C-alpha cells in the first residue's frame, strides 16, 4: 500500500557526477567512460551569452581551461568537441564506475528521475515528468547547470535530460544527453517563454488505476465514453489528446483494476466537470499527471534496479 | 526555483542493500561492515507470529540458518545477536561499499528518504516524513522490510528508519536502527492500530515559507496571532500544537521572508477556514506537511 512519487535509484549517476569549472563557471558534467558531458554554455561569460557563437568561442579554449573534478580528483582533459548544445570534453581516465547506458530522448509525458547536483556533488533525487509544453518543473538552483535525468531500464541507465536554465516563470529546460533541447528553447539569454501546459491525460488515468489499486474508489462510475467524446471533453480542459496507444499502454492496469481505460475515462471526465467535491485522491486534491502508465505498474509491482 | 518532494541520493544506501533469508522468509538486510541488520521478525513463522519469544526462537537458529546475499555473493553468516527488534547478522566480509553513517533516531514531524528494495535489490527512493501518530505513509508491497529511511547531511549516512510491518489502514510502521519502534507498535500479529493522525504544523508553515520564496504570497495576510490563539484554531483542525521550539526553528525562514511567525500563522489559520479557493501553493491543493524548515532552507539553499 502506499502511494509515492518515487524515483529510481541514483547509485549508477552518482557516479558520473564531476565537476567542470570553465573560467568563472561552475557546472555538473556527466562522466561516460572517457567523455564528460556538460551544457555547452560553461565556455561563456554574462557578456558572450546574449548572442554566443559557440563554435568560436570553444576554438578558443584548449583543454586546460576546463577543470573536470570527480570527487578530490582533477582529471585531465585531452579534447573537446561540441554536439549541438552539449559539450564533450575528453579525458584521459575512463570512469571506472561507469553503468550499462544509453542515450535516449523522451516524449512529453513521460516521466524521469533527476539528480540534482552542485558542484559536481548530487544533493538530492527527485522524480519528474517532461511536460506537454517540452519544460520540467524542477527544484533546481544556480550551479545545477549539467544535473541529469535519468530512468534505470533493467540494469541500464538511459539518460534522457541535461539542465541547461531556468525560464521567468521558475520551469525548467534543458536538453538530451545529444545536446538537442526539449522544446523550442535556445541557451542564449534572450526573452523565452514556456508555452501553455496541458495535463498528461494518459498519467492522470495511470495514477486513478494507482487509486483503486490502493482503495481509493470513489470517483468510480457505471459509465463509459468514446474517446471521440473523451477527447472532446479533454481539449476544452487543457488535457492531452489521449490515443489508441495510450488506451493500449493502459490495458495491463484495466485488467489488474477491472475498469476499462474508457470506463476511467468517464470518471475522469466527471472530475473535470464537477471537481473532487472536497474529497482527495491518494492525499491529493488535484489530478496528477507525473506518473506514466509504466510508473504505476512498476510501483504496485516492486520492479528492482 | 521550484519546490519539490526531494529525496536524498541513495548511492551510499544501495552499496548496503542485502538480501537475507531465512527459511521460507526473504527480506532486506542493511550491511554496514561486518554486520547486517535486518528485523527480527524474519526468523518467525506461520504460528511464531501472533506471540512471538523471539529470544527462544533466535536460541534455536544457528549461523547457517541465514542465508546472506549481496548481488550474487553469498556472506557467510558468523555470529547472530538481537537488539530489540533488529536482528544483527555478523558477517565474515566487511561491505567495502559502506559508507561514512551513523544511527540517530528521529522525531515525528523529521522527514527522511526511503530507499525501497525487494530481494535485496534497490527499487525506488521516495521522501517520508515520520507522522505524529509515529507512522510513515510509505509506499511498500510484501518483501519491503529491511529497506531503510536515512537523511544524508554531508557525506555521512544517517539511518532513521527501517521498515517492519504495514498496519491495516496501509500506514507502515518501523523501528530506528537500534531495533526500537517507533510508536506503540509491536512486531506481533496483535491487533494494532495507528493513532489519529494530525498534520505537521511546523511541516507546514515551513513549506508556507518555501512558497514566499517561490513567489507564491496570494495566502499572505495583514494579520498576525496570538502562539495560544494560533494552537487553539489549528488543534480544530487536527493540527500538531506549535511549539516555542517550532517559532525558533522558523526564526531564518521569517528573517530571509520578512514575515514573522505569528504572522505566517495567520496566514495558515486563514487557509483552514477558508481553503484555497480553487488556488494552489506550489502546485498543491492542500497544506504540505513532510517539509521539514531544514528541508526548505536546504532546497532554496
Ligand atoms: C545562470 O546560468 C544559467 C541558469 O539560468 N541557471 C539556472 C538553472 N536552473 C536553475 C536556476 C535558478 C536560479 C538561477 C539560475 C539557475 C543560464 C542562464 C541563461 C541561459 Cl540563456 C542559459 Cl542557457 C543558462
Ligand atoms: C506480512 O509480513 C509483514 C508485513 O507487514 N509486510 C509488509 C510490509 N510493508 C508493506 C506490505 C504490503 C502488503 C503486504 C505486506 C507488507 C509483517 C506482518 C506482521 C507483523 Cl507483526 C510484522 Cl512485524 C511484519
Amino acid at each position: 500500500s502506499g502511494f509515492r512519487k518515487m524515483a529510481f535509484p541514483s547509485g549508477k549517476v552518482e557516479g558520473c557526477m564531476v565537476q567542470v569549472t570553465c573560467g568563472t563557471t561552475t557546472l555538473n558534467g556527466l562522466w561516460l567512460d572517457d567523455v564528460v558531458y556538460c551544457p555547452r554554455h560553461v565556455i561563456c561569460t554574462s557578456e558572450d551569452m546574449l548572442n554566443p557563437n559557440y563554435e568560436d568561442l570553444l576554438i578558443r579554449k584548449s583543454n586546460h581551461n576546463f577543470l573536470v573534478q570527480a570527487g578530490n580528483v582533477q582529471l585531465r582533459v585531452i579534447g573537446h568537441s561540441m554536439q549541438n548544445c552539449v559539450l564533450k570534453l575528453k579525458v584521459d581516465t575512463a570512469n571506472p564506475k561507469t553503468p550499462k547506458y544509453k542515450f535516449v530522448r523522451i516524449q512529453p509525458g513521460q516521466t524521469f528521475s533527476v539528480l540534482a547536483c552542485y558542484n559536481g556533488s548530487p544533493s538530492g533525487v527527485y522524480q519528474c515528468a517532461m511536460r506537454p509544453n517540452f519544460t520540467i518543473k524542477g527544484s533546481f538552483l544556480n550551479g545545477s547547470c549539467g544535473s541529469v535525468g535519468f530512468n534505470i531500464d533493467y540494469d541500464c541507465v538511459s539518460f534522457c535530460y541535461m539542465h541547461h536554465m531556468e525560464l521567468p516563470t521558475g520551469v525548467h529546460a534543458g536538453t538530451d544527453l545529444e545536446g538537442n533541447f526539449y522544446g523550442p528553447f535556445v541557451d542564449r539569454q534572450t526573452a523565452q517563454a514556456a508555452g501553455t501546459d496541458t495535463t498528461i491525460t494518459v498519467n492522470v488515468l495511470a495514477w486513478l488505476y494507482a487509486a483503486v489499486i490502493n482503495g481509493d474508489r470513489w470517483f468510480l462510475n457505471r459509465f463509459t465514453t468514446t474517446l471521440n467524446d473523451f477527447n472532446l471533453v479533454a481539449m476544452k480542459y487543457n488535457y492531452e489528446p489521449l490515443t489508441q496507444d495510450h488506451v493500449d499502454i493502459l490495458g495491463p492496469l484495466s485488467a489488474q483494476t477491472g475498469i476499462a481505460v474508457l470506463d476511467m475515462c468517464a470518471s475522469l471526465k466527471e472530475l473535470l466537470q464537477n471537481g473532487m467535491n472536497g474529497r482527495t485522491i491518494l492525499g491529493s486534491a488535484l489530478l496528477e499527471d507525473e506518473f506514466t502508465p509504466f510508473d504505476v505498474v512498476r510501483q504496485c509491482s516492486g520492479v528492482t534496479f
